[PDB]
């Protein structure tokens, strides 16, 4: 018990596409996952491609036919945090302009992945780390979308685990969720709503003044709410990022 506020998370919509990506991984996800406000776990939304210098470790991981591949990204030999692990998704072997990542200081124990709730939409894919579960999650941009879906799925996924252990980890999903925080709420089972809490920023997560992109934490067993809080990274900061969301950090308040 007592689990979420040992670490410093956050998510963010790169906007990226699989040809040109590099920046936009080898500087500012860099930054977000290392240095002395380090987040210990990155999930990412329309991902690209991975850095070019991450290599494939061989996992073998299981998957209902969703690609899914554990790298290594060597970061530096001196600097504290020397090296990170990416599980990265190609959704489409084609255009590649909604992949998904997560990005870790720590290797994940486990890797989960889970179907699309909808035709059009993405998988979600998460790690364990101990008795902790993080997803990455990027719902339709459509109105009425699958973000009430992906979040049922996730405490379903948790609940239906044969192992009491498994039933009862913490989970978070941080991600696009492409509807506003209440939104979400409002639409989710009673169940699942007992059983969870939004985490939201009070700013807007794009330029068009929306909140989209944040975190719901749960637990399918044994639920208790934790004492944590949304803010936009950089919100202080004028960036020229060529991305329309913003980082968006949770961590004890």
């Amino acid at each position: 018990g007592t689990d979420l506020t040992d670490f410093r998370v956050a998510t963010w919509n790169l906007q990226g596409a699989s040809a040109t990506t590099e920046s936009k991984w080898n500087i500012n996800v860099r930054q977000l996952i290392s240095g002395e406000n380090a987040v210990d776990i990155l999930a990412v939304q329309e991902a690209g491609s991975p850095p070019s210098t991450a290599v494939d470790t061989g996992r073998v991981i299981p998957s209902p036919g969703i690609p899914v591949r554990e790298l290594i990204w060597n970061l530096s030999t001196n600097s504290r945090p020397q090296q990170v692990y990416i599980y990265f998704s190609a959704v489409d072997a084609l255009g590649g302009r909604v992949n998904l990542a997560l990005v870790s200081n720590r290797r994940a124990d486990e890797v989960f992945v889970l179907s699309p709730v909808r035709q059009g939409g993405r998988p979600l894919l998460g790690i364990r780390i101990g008795n902790d579960a993080f997803f990455t999650a990027h719902a339709i941009a459509m109105r009425n979308n699958d973000a009430p879906a992906l979040v049922e799925e996730v405490y379903n996924f948790f609940r239906d685990s044969r192992d009491p252990v498994h039933q009862a980890l913490n989970w978070m999903i941080l991600g696009d969720f492409n509807r506003e925080p209440a939104d979400l709420e409002m639409n989710l089972t009673v169940p699942v709503r007992r059983a969870s809490e939004i985490i939201s920023p009070a700013a807007a997560t794009q330029t068009s003044q929306r909140t989209l992109d944040y975190a719901v934490a749960g637990n399918s067993v044994a639920f208790r709410p934790s004492p944590l809080q949304a803010g936009i990274v950089y919100g202080a900061r004028r960036t020229q990022i060529s991305s329309d969301h913003f980082p968006v950090g949770v961590s004890r308040r």
